[PDB]
């Protein structure tokens, strides 16, 4: 059963989790359970293995494995099993993945494909990601930044940082064109960075010169 | 002449009228010439290069006269007629670079960016991209537009040495201006009205007020406040 995997996961023993996932996947292969089956007991077990795979993959920033497990788990959801306690988080993670890769059409297709639409308000993870996507698309970057700063879902950290980097590049790209200079403090606010040293790092990355606390944007 | 042994009909009078900038006379001459093209079955390109060149030349003058008289419908019509003559083996006229550039500039001005690039892929002699001043300038313009290089676009347009491109200059500037304004909205909370006019490459304080209204900005005490 999955009690032991749950324990390993709870202790954040990711290396043991991966070894247990291998053991369980070998069992799935022996029983022909990689693809969903009408036998709900066995389908649920397989689904649950792949859910832990999604979670262990994000915890170890293994995005290749994440995307493989995500593709394996979602087909189990598009049938009639009792959702596990992980379903909202996994659904949320998959949506946020698509957002982080700017796969916006695929994101909205994924929402359309969600059997029960009430999920969008009932489940806090899915609700949060839907709101983040709306705020990004509307260019409400204050709200994006506030949502990402105050996010209470640790599992979203990896992808949220990618989203925030995309927003920050877009702001940075506008700024370097419509300013000739800006003080470091103002730029730190503008870019939703935490402090001016963070801004100094971004300035170096982008080729901006800083002199006496003022950023000068490359021109003519 | 180009149409027939004893014919007195050729392009010399149109070429005179064009250099005189007598655009109304040019239009009347173009209609005369097109009537004769119809009588001779020369609207459609023919393997007879003498005749095809004559018909092509009429349509090229049509392109040029149409843009001089601010007439985009006629311009687009004539452009659609002339380009098929280019996709065969005539010796290019002195107008071919300018016409090709105008067609490209038109597609850019309408944000028909896919068609812009298809049109470049269609140009038989791709050395034209570097050799011809008109085509080279438009290619550079479109590149700077795509990359969002606002100040380069503005500077190219401000120093353009090709009067025949004048029609499209403010149109392309408005495309870029939109983008600048979207940027300014994102990264400013306020700016003096006068600094906004300069940032946006606008002509005066009043045009900025209209743009303000159009985009929903507020102005007070000579200052713009962004939503």
């Amino acid at each position: 059963d999955l009690n032991h995997l749950a324990d390993l996961y709870d202790r954040k023993d990711w290396n043991a989790c991966k070894k247990e996932l291998l053991k369980l996947k070998v069992e799935l292969a022996k029983q022909n359970l990689f693809v969903p089956t009408s036998d709900k007991e066995k389908a649920s077990f397989a689904r649950n293995v792949f859910e832990y795979g999604v979670l262990v993959s994000i915890q170890t920033c293994d995005i290749e494995s994440f995307a493989r497990y995500a593709s394996q788990v979602i087909p189990f959801y598009h049938d009639s099993l009792v959702p596990s306690s992980r379903m909202g988080l996994v659904t949320g993670l998959n949506l946020l993945y698509l957002l982080s890769e700017n796969r916006i059409a695929e994101f909205h297709t994924a929402l359309e494909s969600v059997p029960d639409k009430s999920l969008f308000e009932r489940d806090p993870y899915v609700e949060w990601v839907i709101s983040l996507e709306q705020n990004v698309m509307e260019g409400a970057f204050d709200k994006v930044a506030s949502m990402i700063r105050s996010c209470n879902f640790p599992e979203f950290s990896y992808f949220m940082k990618i989203v925030m980097s995309m927003v920050r590049n877009e702001i940075a790209t506008c700024a370097e064109k419509v300013y000739s200079e800006i003080p470091l403090s103002n730029a730190t606010s503008l870019l939703y960075l935490e402090n001016t040293k963070e801004t100094e790092k971004l300035a170096e990355e982008r080729g901006w010169d800083i002199r006496d606390g003022v950023i000068y944007f490359p021109k003519e």
